[PDB]
């Protein structure tokens, strides 16, 4: 293509994500059973979520743009990992009620 | 009280460099430079990408606080948030 600081309320972000089935699952996909932040590609993320690939891929790409996950290029592939911001958003889900994940 | 200090310059660069995110955010700025309200269907018709891609992007932009949502009857109408406005401002100068 040709077209190549703020105080954020992450509690309110957690609330909105909590109410979006795909967003919630994409974010928590990066947390393992031990509760640690793991590295994944989009294919991996999509494999643990029962929604279309285009939907999941776009959500992953959006989360990168938003600064919730960082990107590591390897060959033609991209590996994603939670950022500091992404982890703090995850932490907002501690003792938070969830309705139909 | 949990707030986070966001570097808008970083987000701005990431959004700017991604053809999909840039197009979705900028959809909300009319040809005259004024902010405008749009539903998901209108955003999709403005962009040469699949409907599922565009819809998921709008949804994640809402979650991120880049766009605000108003209910009109049963529909969801979206506008740039104060944060959304600030990101666009990074392109402006």
């Amino acid at each position: 293509h040709h077209h190549h600081f703020y105080t954020l309320n992450i509690a309110e972000i957690a609330e909105r994500i909590g109410n979006d089935d795909c967003a919630y699952q994409v974010l928590m996909a990066f947390i393992n059973e031990n509760g640690e932040a793991q590295m994944l590609n989009k294919t991996a993320v999509a494999e643990m979520i029962q929604l279309s690939k285009p939907t999941v891929f776009a959500t992953v790409n959006s989360f990168y743009c938003a600064g919730y996950i960082d990107e590591t290029r390897v060959g033609r592939s991209k590996i994603y990992t939670l950022s500091d911001l992404g982890v703090e958003i995850v932490e907002c889900f501690k003792q938070k009620a969830m309705e139909m994940r």
